[PDB]
């Protein structure tokens, strides 16, 4: 509803300092340096989708894909009640306490599906305080995650300018990239092409227990579309639950 007042917004950017230490940006799982990541069986999805007419309708969904077929293997969507509006780089304080229960909902349901690793909409490290959403729900579970975001997210000098765009236009086949560099030289993403019919990036950052490289890889890997799979299949299934919600 109402956007936070500083007090609170002072709070969340101290939680956002304390969990950063967690963050693990290296690869820490057998699949992740495998050349074709054989050994990698289960990739999840994460979507909150918004209700248009209601500030405090939303519907979390998780989806689990195989791997390499990226079948739908477990679904599972919820109807939540917002307690925060969307303030930019506090996307978590928002939606993340959802997610959480749905990881913590498969654990009781269906263990054997849990994924070896998250997609999410939104950034990891490529944050106004280098801990966006990606990294919050990786600490939180202690699963590995890759930020996947749709739009650039203008911190630490990075900017969609003529330039950006430039080197957009260079992307010329899916899996093609070009590196996020901040002012301060640091690598905080991936901007990706990827699939062949598509024009607009993706813009890919860690979250938690991966690299950039093998973040960015398995994303191609999961593009049949623009939006990776178990993105995307979570996408459709909280719009289409908050349709029959709806009536439809
Ligand atoms: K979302
Ligand atoms: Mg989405």
């Amino acid at each position: 509803a109402e956007r936070p007042p500083e007090e609170t917004l002072s709070l969340w950017k101290g939680e956002q300092a304390r969990l950063k230490a967690r963050v693990v940006d290296r690869d820490t799982e057998a699949w992740q340096r495998d050349p074709s990541f054989s050994g990698l069986q289960k990739v999840g999805g994460v979507d909150v989708s918004f209700v248009k007419g209601d500030s405090v309708r939303a519907c979390a969904s998780l989806v689990v894909l195989s791997y390499p077929e990226l079948k739908v293997v477990y679904e599972d969507s919820r109807m939540v009640g917002l307690k925060a509006p969307y303030v930019s780089g506090f996307l978590a304080f928002r939606e993340v306490p959802f997610l959480v229960e749905l990881v913590q909902r498969l654990q009781e349901k269906e263990p054997d599906l849990m994924p070896q690793v998250v997609l999410v909409d939104g950034n990891g490290v490529l944050h106004q305080r280098g801990f966006g959403v990606a990294c919050h729900l990786g600490v939180l579970t202690e699963l590995p995650c890759i930020g996947v975001a749709k739009k650039l997210l203008q911190v630490d000098g990075l900017e969609n300018n003529a330039l950006h765009k430039e080197k957009i236009v260079l992307l010329q086949a899916g899996g093609d990239t070009f590196p996020l560099i901040g002012s301060s030289g640091t690598v905080l993403g991936m901007a990706l092409r990827s699939h062949d019919h598509s024009t607009k990036p993706l813009y890919v950052s860690v979250g938690h227990r991966i690299s950039l490289e093998v973040a960015v890889r398995l994303t191609h890997h999961c593009c049949r579309f623009r939006i990776p799979e178990p993105i995307r299949q979570a996408d459709i299934r909280s719009r289409e639950y908050i349709r029959r919600t709806l009536g439809q």
